[PDB]
């Protein structure tokens, strides 16, 4: 009745490293966000989508992103009633900290999840579940990848 309070689904996906972050929404809370730690020892380019389901209120927070403490845009690539998905492509060439919060409040932050990616020994893991059910999945799962295979047709 009450006790529910408000509760987003948040989905990240590292499209260029086959990575799915699922269910990195808070349990409970109006906040969204994650800290990903990248171990990395050459250039490359990582292709981030967020998906966004927001609760059922008419006020959504708008969510950004930090790479290394730099503030870096996010496209908005699709937005309807249900769901918002963002995207970005950033450079990295060493061991990289990026964070998305819709807050700056630490009693909102320090329970965002804490992920760890290895692009070196293809390792990742949870360092901190924070006040989430996370998980992740590599590769990433075709029925996940939702952002057509019949032939065209002449519109004039
Ligand atoms: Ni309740």
């Amino acid at each position: 009745g009450s006790h529910m309070g408000v509760q987003h689904k948040l989905d990240i996906f590292l499209v260029s490293e086959g990575i799915a972050i699922k269910e990195a929404n808070l349990l409970k809370g109006d906040s969204y966000g994650c800290t990903i730690k990248i171990k990395l020892d050459k250039e490359k380019t990582f292709k981030f989508v967020i998906v966004l389901e927001p609760e059922w209120i008419d006020e959504i927070k708008p969510i950004y992103m930090k790479v290394n403490d730099e503030s870096v845009e996010l496209e908005l690539d699709y937005k309807d009633a249900i769901k918002r998905i963002y995207s970005a492509e950033v450079v990295l060439s060493s061991d990289s900290v990026i964070n998305l919060f819709s807050d700056v409040d630490v009693s909102y932050t320090s329970e965002y999840p804490t992920i760890k990616v290895n692009t070196i020994k293809k390792y990742y893991s949870v360092q901190n579940r924070g006040m989430t059910y996370v998980h992740i999945e590599s590769p990433i799962n075709t029925k996940d990848k939702s952002w057509k295979n019949g032939w065209y047709e002449d519109r004039t």
